[PDB]
């Protein structure tokens, strides 16, 4: 519940990523995003690329590059934020990010991210809040 657009959605607080269409959700899963050291931004996001069997990366809180071996990636920012499937990171829900260490990236379930990536492609926004 955040705007009326068709997009993807994410709630950091309740660690839940949706797909909004028709002002309604097409998709909804639990996630884990934005660990305390490198938290998620929240605002108005849009996927500018589709990455499949992709490898996410990033500069840690330290400025140390890392990776996220993903199967479905949908980057929305140029820091390395977006929606992804997280198989290495099998948990999703109430604040996991704090421990589970996602760097602004939203840990969507590999199976549900397939639903999502399955709905959403570039052009579509994403949300986090």
């Amino acid at each position: 519940g955040h705007m009326e657009d068709t997009y993807i959605e994410v709630d950091l607080e309740n660690q839940h990523m949706w797909y909004y269409k028709d002002g309604k959700v097409a998709l909804e899963t639990d996630i884990v995003s934005g660990k305390p050291t490198t938290p998620t931004p929240a605002g108005v996001f849009y996927v500018w690329n589709k990455e499949e069997d992709a490898t996410l990366k990033g500069t840690n809180d330290d400025g140390t590059p890392y990776e996220s071996p993903v199967n479905y990636w949908m980057p929305i920012d140029w820091t390395g934020v977006g929606i992804h499937d997280s198989d290495w990171q099998p948990e999703y829900g109430g604040d996991l990010w704090k421990t589970r260490g996602s760097h602004g990236c939203i840990n969507t379930p590999p199976s549900v991210m397939k639903e999502l990536f399955g709905m959403v492609e570039k052009g579509t926004p994403v949300l986090v809040f």
